[PDB]
């Protein structure tokens, strides 16, 4: 019966190794989730650091233009620095819409990099799963070994520390699941607070160029003002 404790043992001190390693393998998955997501962030907010010096320079061009508006003269020259208002405007309008369209991309780049993530750990814990079985395996044999030489109450000391170790591997993998199944919480959480970073470019580059507008409407009635005496 010794012979059988020790063994059984061994399996035991099996099962909680594959367990915390498959525990390890999960929780570096999740740091690399947050790296994922904090690389997203630095670069949603360098494309705002962009669309803000769009601004600036769009803004200098066009108050510039106001004063040649101010010192001009002519119907014509008044259209023509218009012209060249609305001109510099749509410049910047592209620009930025360029900047938010690599900012969906990269957002759908780590999107899909945190579904290969989770896919992995499932797999691996697939893996990690049958290996566990493999070892009950091995168990039922060396018991039904013990039992093929041997020839009651033995018998049913090393039956029921086998169907022990069994119930052990089942609460180790549904711990393993519980942390798959949390994992998984937290790449849609960073998934969710990157969203909202870019829905929060869109709205910085709307309202700068909402300013812009602004801006050509005031050139606008100057150039009226000054058109009419």
């Amino acid at each position: 019966y010794k012979q059988m404790v020790q063994e059984l043992e061994k399996a035991r001190d099996r099962m909680e190794k594959l367990y915390k390693e498959m525990v390890e393998l999960i929780q570096k998955a999740i740091e690399l989730m947050r790296k994922i997501f904090q690389e997203v962030k630095q670069e949603v907010e360098k494309a705002i650091e962009e669309m803000k010096k769009l601004y600036d320079e769009a803004k200098k061009k066009i108050e510039q233009m106001i004063q040649q508006i101010k010192q001009g003269g002519d119907k014509q020259k008044m259209e023509e620095l218009l012209k060249r208002a609305k001109e510099e405007m749509k410049k910047v309008k592209d620009k930025m819409e360029k900047l938010l369209e690599k900012l969906k991309q990269i957002m759908q780049e780590a999107k899909q990099k945190m579904e290969k993530l989770l896919k992995q750990l499932k797999e691996e814990m697939k893996k990690m799963k049958e290996k566990m079985e493999k070892l009950l395996k091995e168990m039922k044999q060396r018991m039904e070994e013990v039992k093929k030489k041997m020839d009651d109450e033995l018998l049913e000391k090393i039956k029921k520390n086998i169907d022990d170790l069994k119930k052990i591997a089942e609460d180790l993998i549904k711990k393993a699941e519980e942390n798959i199944k949390e994992a998984k919480k937290i790449a849609e959480q960073l998934v969710k607070r990157a969203k909202q970073l870019i829905e929060k470019a869109k709205q910085v580059a709307e309202e700068l160029i909402k300013k812009i507008l602004q801006l050509i409407e005031k050139a606008k009635e100057i150039a009226e003002k000054v058109l009419k005496g």
